[PDB]
């Protein structure tokens, strides 16, 4: 693998360019906001997969997007086979934010190329950069929902709810995005699966879990409704 490396905002060049990637930015950081057209739910693209410093996807374990311009084309199972970045994201419009995919040459779709490959910048083509994805947890046994309940309470729901529906910010963005109900992801969405919530918990929320509390707390977010894909 290689190293993730997040770019200076400072070295980015003048022109048409750098106008493009501070546009893709304000999509992935603001999606709801900027494209409502194409948003069915409350979470922009930062929700889960956050930066620091106003990026978006800089950060290892939860699938950033420094180095993903080089892994696409790849072969996608859900479609039977290749698929590009461009439909890539549309998959996660779709499915994580419960909405439409943008057409493939769309402006704002390919600002938010323009801004993955920003990121991306000296990664070469092919190369895995370390943290990427959001790595699965799995454990050799069910999900305690019951125990997961009770560890929700404890060290999640002070932020995201009683009721799963996260906390508004003074603009009406979500502080803290919300986790089921009628403005989180689908049903198809890849946080929907058990091993993917649970590795994405174990290796970012609170914010730490054992293995076992990751799992079962994933499980009880899971046995909730939410709208379906
Ligand atoms: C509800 C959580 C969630 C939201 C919101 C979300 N995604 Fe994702 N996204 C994921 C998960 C989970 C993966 C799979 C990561 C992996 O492969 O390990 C993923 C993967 C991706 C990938 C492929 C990453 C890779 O390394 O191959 C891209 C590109 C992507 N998302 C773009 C977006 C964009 C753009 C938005 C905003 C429109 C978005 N996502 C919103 C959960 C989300
Ligand atoms: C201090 C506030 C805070 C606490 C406590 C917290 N979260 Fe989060 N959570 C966030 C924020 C903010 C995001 C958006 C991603 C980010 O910026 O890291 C998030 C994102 C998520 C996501 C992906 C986005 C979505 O809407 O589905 C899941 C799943 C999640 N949290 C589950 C949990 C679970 C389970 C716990 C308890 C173990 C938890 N969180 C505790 C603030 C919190």
């Amino acid at each position: 693998t290689v190293a993730l490396t997040v770019p200076a905002a400072a070295l980015l060049p003048d022109g048409a360019l750098g106008e493009s990637i501070v546009r893709g930015r304000r999509y992935l950081s603001d999606t709801p906001a900027q494209l409502p057209d194409f948003v069915g739910n409350g979470l922009a693209c930062r929700h889960c997969h956050p930066g620091r410093d106003g990026e978006v996807g800089t950060e290892a374990n939860a699938a950033p997007f420094v180095g993903v311009v080089g892994r696409f084309p790849q072969y996608s199972a859900r479609h039977g086979r290749l698929i590009t970045l461009e439909q890539r994201i549309g998959d996660c419009f779709e499915r994580s934010l419960n909405g439409r995919a943008l057409a493939l040459d769309h402006p704002a779709l390919i600002d938010m190329l323009a801004y993955m490959s920003w990121l991306s910048q000296g990664v070469p083509v092919g190369a895995v950069v370390a943290g990427h994805g959001i790595p699965t947890l799995t454990l050799e046994r069910e999900p305690d929902g019951v125990h997961g309940e009770a560890l929700y309470q404890a060290r999640c729901l002070a932020c995201h709810g009683a009721d799963g529906s996260g906390t508004l910010d003074a603009d009406g963005r979500y502080l803290f995005p919300p986790l089921w109900g009628p403005r989180s992801f689908n049903t198809g969405a890849g946080m929907n699966r058990q091993a993917t919530a649970a590795g994405f918990i174990k290796h970012n929320m609170p914010l730490s879990l054992s293995d076992e509390e990751a799992w079962d707390v994933a499980g009880f977010v899971l046995t909730h409704p939410r709208p379906l894909f």
